[PDB]
């Protein structure tokens, strides 16, 4: 889908989560949830706080 920019670093805390580093460019996979967005960071998928990323589009 679209691309989002990681505004903050985020280390996963649950099995469904994924780690990211500020500055990273992730592929937005599912933004149906207002609190967690499924993204692809590098070569891995998972959820990160919707609030910590920004849509570029």
């Amino acid at each position: 889908k679209e691309l989002v920019l990681a505004l903050y670093d985020y280390q996963e805390k649950s099995p469904r989560e994924v780690t990211m580093k500020k500055g990273d460019i992730l592929t937005l996979l599912n933004s149906t949830n207002k609190d967690w967005w499924k993204v692809e960071v590098g070569d891995r998928q998972g959820f990160v706080p919707a609030a910590y990323v920004k849509k570029l589009d």
